[PDB]
RNA sequence: GCGGAGUGAUCUACCCAUGGCCAGGGUGAAGCGCGGGUAAGACCGCGUGGAGGCCCGAACCCACUUAGGUUGAAGACUGAG
RNA sequence: GCCAGGCCAGUCCGCCCAGGGUGAGUCGGGACCUAAGGCGAGGCCGACAGGCGUAGUCGAUGGACAACGGGUUGAUAUUCCCGUACCCGUGUGUGGGCGCCCGUGACGAAUCAGCGGUACUAACCACCCAAAACCGGAUCGAUCACUCCCCUUCGGGGGUGUGGAGUUCUGGGGCUGCGUGGGAACUUCGCUGGUAGUAGUCAAGCGAAGGGGUGACGCAGGAAGGUAGCCGUACCAGUCAGUGGUAACACUGGGGCAAGCCGGUAGGGAGAGCGAUAGGCAAAUCCGUCGCUCACUAAUCCUGAGAGGUGACGCAUAGCCGGUUGAGGCGAAUUCGGUGAUCCUCUGCUGCCAAGAAAAGCCUCUAGCGAGCACACACACGGCCCGUACCCCAAACCGACACAGGUGGUCAGGUAGAGCAUACCAAGGCGUACGAGAUAACUAUGGUUAAGGAACUCGGCAAAAUGCCCCCGUAACUUCGGGAGAAGGGGGACCGGAAUAUCGUGAACACCCUUGCGGUGGGAGCGGGAUCCGGUCGCAGAAACCAGUGAGGAGCGACUGUUUACUAAAAACACAGGUCCGUGCGAAGUCGCAAGACGAUGUAUACGGACUGACGCCUGCCCGGUGCUGGAAGGUUAAGAGG
RNA sequence: AAAUUCCUUGUCGGGUAAGUUCCGACCUGCACGAAUGGCGUAACGACUUCUCAACUGUCUCAACCAUAGACUCGGCGAAA
RNA sequence: UCUGAUCGUAUUGGGCAUCUAACCUCGAACCCUGAAUCGGGUUUAGGGACAGUGCCUGGCGGGUAGUUUAACUGGGGCGGU
RNA sequence: CAGCUUGUUGGUGGGGUGACGGCCUACCAAGGCGACGACGGGUAGCCGGCCUGAGAGGGUGUCCGGCCACACUGGGACUGA
RNA sequence: ACUGCAGGGGAGACUGGAAUUCCUGGUGUAGCGGUGGAAUGCGCAGAUAUCAGGAGGAACACCGGUGGCGAAGGCGGGUCUCUGGGCAGUAACUGACGCUGAGGAGCGAAAGCGUGGGGAGCGAACAGGAUUAGAUACCCUGGUAGUCCACGCCGUAAACGGUGGGUACUAGGUGUGGGUUUCCUUCCUUGGGAUCCGUGCCGUAGCUAACGCAUUAAGUACCCCGCCUGGGGAGUACGGCC
RNA sequence: CGGGCCUUGUACACACCGCCCGUCACGUCAUGAAAGUCGGUAACACCCGAAGCCAGUGGCCUAACCCUCGGGAGGGAGCUGUCGAAGGUGGGAUCGGCGAUUGGGACGAAGUCGUAACAAGGUAGCCGUACCGGAAGGUGCGGCUGGAUC
RNA sequence: CGCGGGGUGGAGCAGCCUGGUAGCUCGUCGGGCUCAUAACCCGAAGGUCGUCGGUUCAAAUCCGGCCCCCGCAACCA
RNA sequence: AACAUG
């Protein structure tokens, strides 16, 4: 579902786009929309804390239900599959039988009109949300919460999933999408399946301005700066940087995780 | 030139929110039709459509060449491109 | 007014002096609303100073919200005046209505009373578990008692039958207890006469706390329908411009008028009832969801440019008289076409991905309030605050100057033209502040040049050249799009004929009709576009102005793009694509002493760093040096302990 | 023999009447080299470089014309 | 009384495991609260003597700061002294 | 050598020739040819015959006889049966 | 067409056990590994061995053969779902509807290519060790692409039976795969006979230069297609197509 | 180490002291590529166009016929146009020659360096394909017997 | 020209600031092995330590002079 | 292990 353009212009030579074949109803649901504004990388002090940000198209926030705690047994119906500019997945509008509208991340294979269950008595179908205690092992899940009642945090980009390895007593072993083996509580909730829109990694954005539309502002290498600007700056022709490679703030490469962070008791294995 | 305490982003650099502007001419992407061709197709020829950091060109934004200016009309500009 | 100032003079002036002059329910703002951002009660944080921030409160460049045409002054006018509207509020009448107090209109249970569900499960029964002990076949080894038999150093085995304490398979009790499972009282509910058509609820209006709907949003591209504007013309009022012609349609002027209201056209838009309702912080008749029935093909309803009506028995106007040529008075005709927007229908329609503010306001629901309300006509009233003069592509603003510079938006007519380019002109403005002369060199800005044609020079620098429209025709290479307007050619004016339906645009008179802002033919008048043949003219028909030079070979960077404001626009930077490294979530990273923030309302197909820079084919060897990652056997080593 | 080659105008071929620049090779790489990427590449460039047609006051070699100055008169009137 | 082993008593210290009450939580709910994604309180779910922080102590540290880097010399540099 | 063809393929009315005919012209139709080799390229005057061969074939076109083409190269008409 | 029958024919989804490797924990102590002989290497920081748990990938012991199926390439763990062909009998139906097929089209082992996954073991390249005059090899220790999957491209093989398809005929003997039918049918014996379709071995006539083929022809014949014309140069250059 | 017999493989037969492969160096012959350069041939488009035919025009010239004796009729020259050879300009097509430098090919004698094939050729060999290497060749993956000698 | 390395048997390298011995590898020579040659095996030989001239009882070694070879420098207008 | 050549 990746349409390739034809090379009519130099900016559309290798370019490609989504086919958008999964989407019904091009407009969002008006009560579930909150406004956003840009920042350009600036914090509350007004200074750039994240470089290469700004420009970008105007956006509105779609309220996603990352909790799904309060409808255990009330079934829902997938009404539409909509575009969300705020993320790489598509979103599914749910019509619960009691009368409430919600958005969730659309799993792989949750076409329009499907019924979605929730709670400890749900079926293992793509889109149902259960506690991890009720999911069997080996099941591909997504949108998993770290603490109980805290909201979905893990594996929720497009195409990503967690494999549930095993449950021993009070803890489930998860394989996160990086190869990380993490141990979390079994009262944590997770949605069955795999996040859809899995072909968007193959999109070739064709031109510089197409990434300026998405909010990515240009990026100057440190080796073509001056030594007052970067530790790699300097030289009379072009260099490699006359030192082992560092950040713009002089920090070397290497492990930046806190070596005695509190969650080391929960990590079985680091990523590969 | 060194320090202490302050003042400045009405210029300029970038970002944020909300507005406005872009004469005219050309080329003719996707798609959708219709005809063909096939067991079905790919594919093929017409239409239609109006894409694009597309083309030509004013306003507008620039500043490549050149001449003039150089106790200037102007502490950075004019003319022709 | 004229002694300063204005690049000269000045009787003039943006200069000097005195007086005067700026009128709003509707225009632009506040008294209405929020965005980015600001401030910020309490608060959290920080030795102090202070940092951030919640409620809240400000903040238009945006949202909502009521006015048009004419006349008037020396100076203001959507503000004054005249005509005609619209919006919010207030009082007083008059008029019926709708309610409270009254009735009424439906709805409407709470006393008590007979069994099932078959609760309760005592119990009996289904099931089978070591199916509490136990009898008993049987299991097994180096225990062990009596007795028959053999050897010896006199301590113990083999042939092991019977049997004690028993491992084992189970013949077998298998009652119970241990279980679930149908399964009585106690106790409790579904119904039925019944306290019962009984108390009670609701039945004017207002609700703005709150709920819900709406408000409410991108970009590109039209098409169809109109309209303004413009150009002609019926008709109207005038002209004779001392020249060869021209006495009237030959020429010149006119051929006007808004908001509002009426109207509902073209075009757009929507199925409607009734019931239930885990949701909307309380409630809901509203919203959401679900269900049935009918409607569906339609009709109806809302919407909606324009036409037409009215506003207009008014106002204006060409012109004619009158004129201290300042005032004044009178005042014609106004029809039908063409062409046509950047405006309107249209916040509509189609397509696209990059997925496109909030809040008031408005409508609706209920909580709540509530005995008097709602409404029509008439008359009489209130409608506050600030801005308004003037200049505003400039001599009044920013550049020290009346400075060739800079300054956002709206209006934008004619002939030619594709055009808001260009040339000439209208309406309207201006000749802008030193002049007058004079054929010196020389300098600047334009123009032309015989023969030659890059011989010039670091270099074709500059100049010249090409240039439009329609029709032919077009190479290597290529990523199949391009290259390409490649290259290289031909035609082009005027007059007449084809030519009255030649052709194509719109479509009047009258025929015809389901009676209307209708349809069908019908074809006048008005403009548009080429083509063919014939003729005529010049040196030249793209006519002036305007208006691509082309082709070939290398390097570098793929490309469009950015950059040293003021000597460097590039081969530098950026880029899409690549790879490595970090990061498991108030993540890493950054800003802060911290709190807090950003990253991101994101979650490894994500985010940050580094290097390489579309694409094609590729990217070899070295881990000794130095970093990075992991390890911890050995050596050495801090404070503390020990003393 | 390179945006890299000092020696150096290396040598050979092409282009010119004549070519220290240009294109094609050679390898003797002072001092090339694979993501400070290696070698190619259609399209594109106010980029650098060499050649051709056309075209001309760039030149052989200048000559004339008009305007703004310079120049005379009157007025005002500085500067380093 | 010695080296080696073992054991008792008393004292001191390190591992290892569990606990909950310090402390911790941007996990959840309720109240202050009329309007509150702030804050505080209350209860619950977790974590837990770990972490964080004070004092002391070792490492690393062009990230930042202040500085030094000689003279002679047929100019200085380079060489030599 | 795989797409050739616009008087090209057919019709009508005229013209033309000794004669039929796109032979020419105007108009109308949209055909015609091709893998049974179109359109290109290479070579060649064709034949009665001659040479060879058992024949079938293969090679050849010289004398003589037939027909064709040309007359320095290219183009054109005149006269005349 | 009907009635039966045999089959690793194909595609999709799910799924099973053994072994290899790795990870975690226990026990354990100094070697393991490898070869003709060694060395590199691994280990003493607790390897190899051994037991329990876990993750992951690839191939499917026995059945299994000389056998089956498919046009060829090819095809064997299980189950389910979708699907193609063949054989035999009946003779119900159609009435020569056939055979071959230049061009063309489709399929087509392995290696390789593109994008995206996955990666146990194996293993080009590469690196070290050995051997040797050398050793860019064979042997040993490691080890990247690749081998796997999804979707496309490639279109070649000693793609072979070195044997193009169709048809008819021309002694038998002898195994084996699938049917059908006959006498004592149970003479249990699943035996012999007949017949149809395969797949092997022997063997007559005939053919062949010989080896050999021989009812599955390389025999006797007819129809159609592909190909050959001494060896090199060369399946190369040039042109075109992909 | 040498011999004898039977059997098996062979690319050996003056017979393994056999046969034989590919780089490298030297010589000759023919051939491919190449910046560029020199030719030939047949067309195409446009510009210009002689002769001549045809179509017009014909103010000037003209014996035959007609006449009203003026002339008329008909003709000719000249001129205009369509077509038109040769020439000019342009962009392609196509067939040859030369070309610094470079790719292989064949053959030369007593050259240099290995030993890949033929025997189990000393690691069975060949085929397709990939990567690598002075060179024959090596290794992987699949395949064939045209090998497997116990 | 400066600076600092180097010259050792036929070739390529040690030995030198550690003054008293000149070494390894290939090669050359003689003998094996083989039908013959390579490879292999045994046994030998071969050097003024670039030249000269000092120091020392004594020099490859230490110190000067030359003659060669190699590397790095030779910059600012 | 081992082994080239004429
Ligand atoms: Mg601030
Ligand atoms: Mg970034
Ligand atoms: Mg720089
Ligand atoms: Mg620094
Ligand atoms: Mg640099
Ligand atoms: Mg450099
Ligand atoms: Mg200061
Ligand atoms: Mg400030
Ligand atoms: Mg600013
Ligand atoms: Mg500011
Ligand atoms: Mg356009
Ligand atoms: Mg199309
Ligand atoms: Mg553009
Ligand atoms: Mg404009
Ligand atoms: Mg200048
Ligand atoms: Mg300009
Ligand atoms: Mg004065
Ligand atoms: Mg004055
Ligand atoms: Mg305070
Ligand atoms: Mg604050
Ligand atoms: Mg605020
Ligand atoms: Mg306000
Ligand atoms: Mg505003
Ligand atoms: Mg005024
Ligand atoms: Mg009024
Ligand atoms: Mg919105
Ligand atoms: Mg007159
Ligand atoms: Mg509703
Ligand atoms: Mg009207
Ligand atoms: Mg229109
Ligand atoms: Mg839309
Ligand atoms: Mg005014
Ligand atoms: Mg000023
Ligand atoms: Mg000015
Ligand atoms: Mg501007
Ligand atoms: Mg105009
Ligand atoms: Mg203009
Ligand atoms: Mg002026
Ligand atoms: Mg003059
Ligand atoms: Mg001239
Ligand atoms: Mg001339
Ligand atoms: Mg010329
Ligand atoms: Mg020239
Ligand atoms: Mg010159
Ligand atoms: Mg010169
Ligand atoms: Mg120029
Ligand atoms: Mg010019
Ligand atoms: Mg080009
Ligand atoms: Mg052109
Ligand atoms: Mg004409
Ligand atoms: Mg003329
Ligand atoms: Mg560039
Ligand atoms: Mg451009
Ligand atoms: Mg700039
Ligand atoms: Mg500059
Ligand atoms: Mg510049
Ligand atoms: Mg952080
Ligand atoms: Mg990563
Ligand atoms: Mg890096
Ligand atoms: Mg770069
Ligand atoms: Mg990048
Ligand atoms: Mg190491
Ligand atoms: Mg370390
Ligand atoms: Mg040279
Ligand atoms: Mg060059
Ligand atoms: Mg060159
Ligand atoms: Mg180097
Ligand atoms: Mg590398
Ligand atoms: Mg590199
Ligand atoms: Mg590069
Ligand atoms: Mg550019
Ligand atoms: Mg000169
Ligand atoms: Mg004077
Ligand atoms: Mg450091
Ligand atoms: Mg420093
Ligand atoms: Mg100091
Ligand atoms: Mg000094
Ligand atoms: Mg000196
Ligand atoms: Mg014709
Ligand atoms: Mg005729
Ligand atoms: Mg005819
Ligand atoms: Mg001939
Ligand atoms: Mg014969
Ligand atoms: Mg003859
Ligand atoms: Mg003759
Ligand atoms: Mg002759
Ligand atoms: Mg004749
Ligand atoms: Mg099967
Ligand atoms: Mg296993
Ligand atoms: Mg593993
Ligand atoms: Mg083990
Ligand atoms: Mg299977
Ligand atoms: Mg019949
Ligand atoms: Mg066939
Ligand atoms: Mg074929
Ligand atoms: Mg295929
Ligand atoms: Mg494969
Ligand atoms: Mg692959
Ligand atoms: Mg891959
Ligand atoms: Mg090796
Ligand atoms: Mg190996
Ligand atoms: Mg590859
Ligand atoms: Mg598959
Ligand atoms: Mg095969
Ligand atoms: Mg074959
Ligand atoms: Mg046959
Ligand atoms: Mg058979
Ligand atoms: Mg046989
Ligand atoms: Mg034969
Ligand atoms: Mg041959
Ligand atoms: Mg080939
Ligand atoms: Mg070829
Ligand atoms: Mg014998
Ligand atoms: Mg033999
Ligand atoms: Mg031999
Ligand atoms: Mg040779
Ligand atoms: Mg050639
Ligand atoms: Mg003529
Ligand atoms: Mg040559
Ligand atoms: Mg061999
Ligand atoms: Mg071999
Ligand atoms: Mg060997
Ligand atoms: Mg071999
Ligand atoms: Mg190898
Ligand atoms: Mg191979
Ligand atoms: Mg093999
Ligand atoms: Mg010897």
């Amino acid at each position: 579902a990746i349409r390739k353009y034809k090379p009519t212009t130099p900016g559309r030579r290798g370019a490609s786009v989504s086919d958008f074949a999964e989407i019904t109803r091009s407009t969002p649901e008006k009560s579930l929309v909150r406004p956003l504004h840009g920042r350009g990388g600036r914090n509350a002090h007004g200074r750039i804390t994240t470089r290469h940000k700004g420009g970008g198209h105007k956006r509105a926030y779609r309220m996603i239900d990352f909790r799904r705690n309060d409808k255990d047994g009330v079934n829902a119906k997938v009404a539409h599959i909509e575009y969300d500019p705020n993320r790489t997945a598509r979103i599914a509008l749910l019509h619960y039988l009691d009368g409430e509208k919600r958005y969730i991340i659309a799993p792989n294979g949750l076409s329009q009109g499907d019924v979605v269950e929730s709670g400890a008595n749900a079926d293992i179908k793509p889109g149902n949300n259960l506690p991890l205690r009720n999911i069997p092992a080996g099941t591909l899940i997504h949108a998993v919460e770290l603490r109980p009642g805290g909201g979905a945090k893990l594996a929720r980009s497009a195409g990503s999933s967690i494999q549930l390895l095993g449950k021993e007593a009070s803890y489930a072993s998860l394989r996160m999408p990086s190869g990380e083996i993490r141990r979390v509580d079994v009262r944590c909730r997770a949605t069955v399946g795999e996040v859809g829109n899995a072909e968007q990694a193959n999109i070739n954005w064709g031109k510089a301005g197409r990434m300026r539309w998405k909010g990515k502002r240009p990026s100057v290498r440190g080796v073509v700066m001056n030594p007052v600007d970067h530790p790699h700056g300097g030289g009379e022709g072009k260099t490699s940087g006359g030192r082992h490679p560092v950040s713009p703030w002089g920090k070397p490469e290497g492990r930046t995780r806190n070596a005695n962070k509190s969650s080391n008791k929960f990590i079985v294995r680091r990523r590969r």
